């Protein structure tokens, strides 16, 4: 599967049994997703981007599918506008950067 | 050229005569430069991120030279942390994600 970036990379992710569009982001350190609950401890953290801060809850080893590719990452949960899949989880689908 | 994730995805880029280091962004709908002045006129404008907006300058009609690939696209200029090269320019080039 070849994505081009001409509309947003926006992908299907299935994620503690629930369905889910996010954006595949090269730019993202992190994976983010906006309000959600899923299983285990979590810990408080802070992520910043353009503008500012947001404090988010981070939970450790989470099965994500990302456009039907199972991976198992750290997944942050807060108050992002946007579903975010970073390079953690980029990497853990064999997801490249081409031209 | 392919570029994997394990790192963040940083080429050089030559803007406005300057060498820069620039993060390769699927993320980002537009291309964010730190400050720096560029030629013609320019429109104030507001992005937003996690966390926040910022403000900053719109440049227009602007040649960029990124991985030694030649793009002319609209650059925005402001207090963005990381040099930032969004899909308008990604497309220009090329770049697509692959897994
Ligand atoms: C630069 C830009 C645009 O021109 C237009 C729309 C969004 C953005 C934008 O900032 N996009 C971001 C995703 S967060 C996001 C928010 C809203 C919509 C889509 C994505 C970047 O791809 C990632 N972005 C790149 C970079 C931006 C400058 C600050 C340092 C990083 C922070 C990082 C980021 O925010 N990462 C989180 C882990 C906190 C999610």
């Amino acid at each position: 599967p070849q994505i081009t970036l001409w509309q947003r990379p926006l992908v299907t992710i299935k994620i503690g049994g629930q369905l889910k569009e996010a954006l595949l982001d090269t730019g993202a350190d992190n994976t983010v997703l906006e309000e959600m609950s899923l299983p285990g401890a979590w810990k408080p953290k802070m992520i910043g981007g353009i503008g500012g801060f947001i404090k988010v809850r981070q939970y450790d080893q989470i099965l994500i599918e990302i456009c039907g590719h199972k991976a198992i990452g750290t997944v942050l949960v807060g108050p992002t506008p946007v579903n975010i899949i970073g390079r953690d989880l980029l990497t853990q689908i064999g997801c490249t950067l081409n031209f």
